[PDB]
């Protein structure tokens, strides 16, 4: 899997409140995030299915 799937989840330092996904690697899930909306890291999508395809795959 790429290296970005190993990464922890990154709020980030922005006010937006955006639930994102990232892959937890750990747990070998998909997990729920509170993205602050400025300078994304690569671990963090829109819904479970796209962390997992990215992630996960196939």
């Amino acid at each position: 899997r790429p290296a970005f799937c190993l990464e922890p989840p990154y709020a980030g330092p922005g006010k937006a409140r955006i639930i994102r996904y990232f892959y937890n690697a750990a747990a070998g899930a998909a997990q729920t995030f509170v993205y602050g909306g400025v300078r994304a890291k690569r671990n963090n999508f829109a819904s479970a299915a796209d962390a997992l395809a990215a992630c996960a795959a196939a």
